[PDB]
């Protein structure tokens, strides 16, 4: 040609490797914001949305133990929104349950 | 004219998202070696390996607080070998023997 015509596959690959130094030097909010306004696809995305749904369990988890049921819920609710990872399901379903029979008096 | 120097570039950014996702996904001795062999010049590199240690702790501390010790237990041993920081050993080698003491049936 010689053109090579990289402009648009480049300034992907930038959004990629900033959405990576923001997993790594900001809060996981800070990337997933970035990842979905940038619309972009992160390869292993999963095994971050599941560690980090696993965080919010052990948050849900921490205020079950204090018998804040209504504010533990609140964290299985988002961890089961967060991710789909089967085992995060179970468990996260499973805490939500006991948080139910916690505010229902049983 | 043609602008090659974005085909480097594009060779440099596609070894930097390698190198990023080792980092992430892949034990810090990978992301390590890989970035020597390739000579790359990793913005924080000097940050990475306390960082990394760290992100050990939380992501065992999250295994054991869903009950997966044997899980755990490769985590918290990695960040004890991982970190320079006594303080960061001292929570890691806490969790260790946590994770251990499940292992034997307490």
């Amino acid at each position: 040609g010689s053109h090579m015509n990289l402009a648009v596959k480049l300034t992907r690959m930038e959004k990629t490797l900033k959405a990576y130094e923001l997993y790594i030097f900001s809060d996981y909010e800070n990337f997933e914001n970035y990842v979905k306004k940038e619309g972009l696809k992160i390869e292993g995305m999963e095994l971050l949305k599941e560690k980090k749904a696993r965080s919010l369990i052990a948050e849900g988890k921490d205020l079950f133990e204090t018998a804040n049921y209504g504010e533990a819920l609140v964290f299985f609710e988002k961890a089961l929104n967060l991710s789909d990872n089967e085992e995060i399901k179970k468990i996260a379903s499973f805490y939500l349950e006991e948080c139910r029979k916690k505010l229902a008096g049983d």
